[PDB]
């Protein structure tokens, strides 16, 4: 029937399309201006890691090839630290699998001319402000101040991680909101293809500079410049109250002492620092869980504005379009909108939280410079029973990454084998004093295939 969604950005736009598809009378409205009207900027430039979960759902709605023709392919993880040979993870143990660098402003203009192709109408300019459940009306503002008042039927709040939609929800129902806050802010830099091809840094794959309480990220583009992220506290903690943060970096020039003092392999590759890190906003990370995600049949929120989580897995996009494709596969399939998006709640809802717990964690892992003989041993014999059973012991990262099992199914799947590893390693020294057969077993005697 009729739908009208708020947000034309990854997991907005990817619905409009599959909507229109299955023959829906499509509305989208985006507060933004359209990114299709070329002009002489360079950008914002920003890199986002598309796995095998993302790149699926894109090849559902039949996108995938003009989204990958773009895409940079990374083979491997290359982790940086100074006085050591950046050694490349490379993403499996094979090679067949991999992760692509897509630029957020390419895709965003492929999924808007897809979502068109499709019949969907898009309507720029045009930001929600409220919604009037009981009379089913919404109210939209443009930049230069009047308001516009639609009917709706359905309203898909697909309007990001500050979601006026989920907003207006509140207003109407109880949506046992839990907010955790992240300590770390973000901020982008670059490093451009001249400092790129002089390093020799491989454009072929994730780069990361692991620091502790902080750290920065480099995914690659076309052009062979990489987007660059750092990650750091905006205030220090009261226990180490010296520590590094953004409060202590108060332009780029203590910005540059920073990079230069802590990440002294990374700080030559980044010219344009000093600007960047005065002219780039601080930006600030955060997990919000919801116990419900839709008003009966009237309003459902899906992507960010349904799950905000920390970046990093490199999932948020992923989950995104995921929940799209779920979307409408329960809109097309059900007896009516309301069984509609309970019925994708109830499927969902446990995959958010599973992926949102899951980013958490992965931020240790990636962010400590050497792991400890635990951790190492555990991984070790991890690999060697992903050999030995990859039917049964596949590792947390690749079902998440790249497999697309249900991202709750990954969890409780690495629960019971990382217990497994847990009990395994614990009183030895490595893996010359584990009987790998009576490890074999036990994986075999405690998960299925
Ligand atoms: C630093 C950082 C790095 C990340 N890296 C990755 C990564 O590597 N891989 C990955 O998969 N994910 C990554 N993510 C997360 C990913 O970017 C998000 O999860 C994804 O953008 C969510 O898509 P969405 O469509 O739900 O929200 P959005 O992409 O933010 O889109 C919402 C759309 O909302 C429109 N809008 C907002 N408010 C209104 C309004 N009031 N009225 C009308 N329109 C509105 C927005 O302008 C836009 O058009 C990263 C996030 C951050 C912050
Ligand atoms: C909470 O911690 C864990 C959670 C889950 C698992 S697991 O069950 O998924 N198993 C394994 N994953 C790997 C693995 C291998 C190769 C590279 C990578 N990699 O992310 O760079 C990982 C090795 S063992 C292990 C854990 O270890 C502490
Ligand atoms: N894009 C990111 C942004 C921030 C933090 C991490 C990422 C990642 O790419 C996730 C990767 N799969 C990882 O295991 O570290």
């Amino acid at each position: 029937r009729q739908v009208t969604i708020i947000g034309a950005g990854l997991a907005g736009t990817l619905v409009a399309r599959l909507l229109a598809r299955n023959g829906w009378q499509v509305n989208l409205f985006e507060r933004r201006p359209d990114p299709r009207i070329e002009t002489g900027a360079r950008g914002r430039s920003i890199n986002l890691a598309l796995a095998e979960r993302g790149a699926h759902a894109l090849r559902l709605a039949g996108l995938e090839r003009e989204v990958l023709a773009e895409a940079v392919m990374m083979r491997g993880r290359m982790v940086h630290v100074p006085g050591t040979p950046p050694n490349l993870q490379p993403y499996g143990r094979d090679d067949s699998e991999v992760i692509w660098s897509i630029n957020r402003d390419r895709l965003n203009r492929i999924l808007l001319d897809g979502a068109e192709a499709a019949g969907a109408s898009i309507h720029f300019n045009l930001g929600l402000d409220s919604v009037d459940f009981a009379r089913q009306r919404l109210t939209l503002s443009n930049v230069s101040g009047e308001r516009l008042e639609k009917r709706f039927h359905l309203l898909i709040g697909a309007d990001g991680c500050n979601s006026a939609v989920r907003q207006a929800m509140a207003s109407v129902v109880d949506l046992g909101e839990h907010l955790e806050t992240q300590p770390h802010g973000y901020k982008e830099l670059q490093i451009t293809p001249e400092a790129s091809a002089q390093f020799n840094l491989e454009p072929n794959a994730l780069h990361i500079w692991p620091h502790g309480d902080y750290m920065c990220i480099a995914l690659p583009n076309l052009d062979r410049s990489f987007t660059v992220t750092l990650f750091l506290h905006h205030q220090s903690p009261a226990a180490q109250p010296a520590s590094p943060c953004f409060a202590q970096l108060v332009d780029g020039h203590a910005a540059r002492r920073f990079f230069q003092r802590q990440f002294p392999d990374l700080s030559p590759m980044l010219d344009s620092l000093e600007q960047d890190f005065e002219h780039h906003p601080t930006g600030k990370l955060a997990t919000l869980r919801l116990t419900t995600w839709h008003v009966g049949g009237q309003a459902v929120l899906l992507g960010d504005a349904a799950h905000p989580m920390v970046p990093f897995h490199g999932q948020g996009m992923n989950c995104a379009l995921e929940d799209a494709v779920a979307l409408a596969e329960h809109l097309q399939s059900a007896a009516d909108n309301a069984s509609a998006l309970a019925a994708f709640t109830a499927q969902r809802q446990p995959d958010a939280l599973a992926i949102q717990a899951m980013a958490l964690e992965n931020y240790v892992e990636m962010s400590s410079k050497v792991a400890s003989p635990t951790y190492l041993l555990e991984r070790e014999l991890g690999q060697i029973m992903a050999q030995r059973q990859p039917t049964r012991f596949i590792p947390r990262y690749s079902m998440v990454t790249f497999s697309r099992l249900p991202y709750a199914q990954a969890m409780a799947r690495g629960q019971i084998q990382e217990q497994l590893l847990k009990f395994a390693v614990a009183n030895h020294s490595d893996l010359t004093s584990i009987n790998l057969d009576a490890v074999e077993h036990e994986v075999t005697r405690c998960l299925p295939p």
